This record gives structure tokens, sequence and C-alpha cells, in this order.
């Protein structure tokens, strides 16, 4: 469905992409979106689809964009958007300068110390993971590892019963690739539902676990409200629970389809920080975006008050304008420029967490299944949202070429 073209958008800027069901996913979803950065294309155009809004198509207007909160607000309305009802989550739903306030508690959870705490556990379950798969000379890389291996981890980190996975994992599904069962306020709400008692609980009887901070954090001296810290719990659950985890599939299936890029990393162990780096632009997967805050002109355009605009983070780094050859993967990129975890005063908190589960991902991966490749015949499908996936991943190997360790 294409929403009606409001009068003051031109008519020459009309490109009616539609982010959760592109027309050349095909091709892969980082390829969907790049279409949009063709010469023929603007560096800002608006769809009709979803409700109508822009989408930055440039790195450079993406970044403009991101670093101008008093044009561009994060008080976001969902796309498509609903009645009465918008993101609400913190501290991303904010701008500074009241974002700033929770965004320390944020880090105080899932940052660079706690990253160092779990080191070892985080080695351990991915070496615990890969051995048990290792002689099956098999695996299906999505459900075997891409969602175990980041998920456990966070549940480890929230103190949240494994058994509970299912659950959630099916909700943060919903508010980033939607089937359609749930709408992102009743997704959001069932997240915020399952939190409440949980934040009571630890509020009463702390732990050291993330829930337990958020609940007896203290946001600038002042102590955070039930609500507030829902809210922060709910993004923190979204984040953690699925964004490494698509990120890892596609990845991997880049790896199994390049024995010239698996043998770079065996050989070259200590090229594995600076391969993450490369893969996180080239495999980026985030598009959120911003709302106007009044009419106002950018770059020749002029955006209406209320009107809604997607910034992809994935595309900044696919932007030839910021990398030559960028759906190239090159380890050794000189200056490999991206957006993959944001820009602006909202950059990804869980950063940290992330960069350390891929490299210890194919540091593990690479040691003892140096050789793999994509089962004969199979399809890999991609979906794109707002944190874009790839459905299923059937890997194959020969368990003789393994290491055990
Ligand atoms: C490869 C994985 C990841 C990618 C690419 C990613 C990407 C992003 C992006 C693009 C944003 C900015 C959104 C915006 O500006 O509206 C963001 C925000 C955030 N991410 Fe991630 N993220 C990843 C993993 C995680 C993980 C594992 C967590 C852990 C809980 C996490 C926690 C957060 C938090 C707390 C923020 C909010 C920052 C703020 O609003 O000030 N992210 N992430």
């Amino acid at each position: 469905n294409l929403a009606p073209l409001p009068p003051h958008v031109p008519e020459h800027l009309v490109f009616d992409f539609d982010m959760y069901n592109p027309s050349n996913l095909s091709a892969g979803v980082q390829e969907a979106w790049a279409v949009l950065q063709e010469s023929n294309v603007p560096d800002l155009v608006w769809t009709r689809c979803n409700g109508g809004h822009w989408i930055a198509t440039r790195g450079q207007l993406i970044r403009e964009a991101y670093e101008d909160y008093r044009h561009f607000s994060s008080e976001c309305p969902f796309i498509p958007r609903e009645a009465g009802e918008a993101y609400d989550f913190i501290p991303t739903s904010m701008d500074p300068p009241e974002q700033r306030q929770f965004r320390a508690l944020a880090n105080q959870v899932v940052g660079m110390p706690v990253v160092d705490k779990l080191e070892n556990r985080i080695q351990e379950l991915a070496c615990s993971l890969i051995e048990s798969l290792r002689p099956q000379g098999q695996c299906n890389f999505t459900e075997d590892y891409a969602e175990p291996f980041p998920i456990r981890i966070f549940m480890l980190l929230a103190g949240l019963p494994e058994e509970d996975i299912p659950h959630l994992k099916y909700l943060t599904d919903q508010m980033t690739r939607p089937d359609g069962s749930m709408t992102f306020a009743e997704a959001k709400e069932a997240l915020y539902d399952y939190l409440i008692p949980i934040i009571e609980q630890r509020r009463q009887k702390p732990g050291t676990d993330a829930i337990s901070i958020v609940a007896n954090g203290q946001v600038n001296g002042r102590p955070i409200t039930s609500d507030e810290a829902k809210r922060m719990c709910g993004l923190l659950l979204v984040g953690g629970l699925d964004t490494v985890v698509n990120f890892l599939s596609f990845s991997m299936e880049f790896l199994a389809k390049s024995p010239e890029h698996r043998q770079e990393l065996i050989e070259r162990p200590e090229r594995i920080p600076a391969a993450c780096e490369e893969l996180l632009r080239r495999f980026s997967l985030v598009a959120d975006g911003r709302i106007l805050t009044s009419d106002y002109e950018f770059h020749g355009v002029q955006l209406k008050k209320g009107d809604q605009i997607l910034l992809p983070q994935m595309l900044s780094g696919l932007d030839e304008r910021e990398n030559a050859a960028p759906m190239h993967v090159d380890f050794s990129r000189q200056k490999v420029s991206h957006t993959t975890f944001g820009h602006g005063s909202h950059l990804c908190l869980g950063q940290h967490l992330a960069r350390r589960e891929i490299i210890v991902t194919l540091k593990e991966w690479l040691t003892r299944i140096p050789d793999f490749s994509i089962a004969p015949g199979a399809q890999i499908q991609h979906k794109s949202g707002i944190v874009s996936g790839v459905q299923a991943l059937p890997l194959v190997w020969d368990p003789a070429t393994t290491k055990a360790v």
C-alpha cells in the first residue's frame, strides 16, 4: 500500500522503497538498500510505503541529520506509524539534554568493564557450542550458534532464565522484523510487562546483574524510577537479544563463501579485529530514523514539521563516497568508514560487547572449523527491517579437516 503523496513533496523525489520488503531483496539485503545510492537516485527521497517517509541515502546526509537533534528528534513514532502510540525507550527515544543522564547508567551495565568481566564466559560458550558442532560436519548456523551464543550471554548478563528465551526472542523479533501478529505498541508493552516484576524484585533484593544495576541505579545523582528503569531495560533487551545475532549470520555466510578470506584470517589472526570492523561496515544492518521538529530545508529539500525521516545507519559505509569499492570486503582497508553502531549522541552503548562477541566467534570458529561451505543447493534468504537478518544458514564441512580444542 502506498500512502497518498503529501502536497509539499515534489514528485521527482518519490522513490517507493519498502524497508520491510525491498524490491531486490534476492540480491542480498545490503544490496537491496544500496540501490538507493545510485546516481539516478536523489540524495534524499520520499517513499510512500509504510505511511510515507523520507530516506537520506548518502552517508554525509545521514551523519549530518544524526548530529542535528534539534531538527531531527529521536521522539520517534513507529514506521508504519500507529495511532496514539510511539517509541518511549530510554535513552533511545529521547533527545539531549534529557537523554544524557540515562546513557551513563546504561553504559554502566553493558559497557567495557562489563565486557571485560564477561570475557571468559564469552570465550567458554563460543568454544563449547563450536566443539559440539564440530564432529557433525554440518549445522544450521542461525539457530545453532548465531542465536544461542549472544542470547545466552545476554540472559546471563541480565540474570534471566534461559527458559524465557523463546518468549523474549519472539518479542524482540516483533520490534525489528515484525510478522504482523503484533503491533510495535503491543510487542513493546509485552517486553515491559515481562520486566516490571523483575525490576521490583531486584530493587528490593539487588544482585550484580544488569537488571539490578538499572533498577537500583541513579541518573545524575537522582534515583531512576521504576518506569524509567522499565523503559531502559526494554530497550536493552532489544539490543542485547537481537542485533549481534543477525550480524553473525551475515559474517559467517560471507566467510563460508570466501575460502580466500577464511585462509587470510587463519594465517594472520592478528587481522581479526580489523576484519570485524570491515565486516561491520559491509554487513551493517540497522536502520531507524528521526522525526522533524519544525519546517526545515535540508540539502535543497523542504521537510515539514512532523515528517518522519529514515536515516539508514547501514548505508553510510556502503556509500562509494565514503569507501572505494564498498561492496568488496577488504580486511586491509585503510580507513574503514561507517556508522554501523550509529552516529551522534545515540552511539550504540553495546558496541564493545558486540565487537567482543564477533571477534571471539571469528577466532574460535576459524581455529576449530577452518574450512566450511554453504550447503550445496541452499538458497540463502535475507529479511529487511529495522534490523535486517538472515533467515537460515545451513553450513557443511568435512570433520577430518577440523581441529579439536
Ligand atoms: C552488531 C551489533 C549492534 C549494532 C550494529 C547496533 C547498532 C545500534 C545503533 C545503530 C544504535 C543507534 C540507534 C539510534 O540512533 O536511534 C544503537 C543504540 C544502542 N544500542 Fe546497539 N547495536 C548492536 C548491539 C547492541 C547490543 C549487544 C546492545 C546491548 C544491550 C546494544 C545496546 C544499545 C543501546 C543501549 C543503545 C542506545 C544508545 C542511546 O540511545 O543513547 N546494542 N545500536
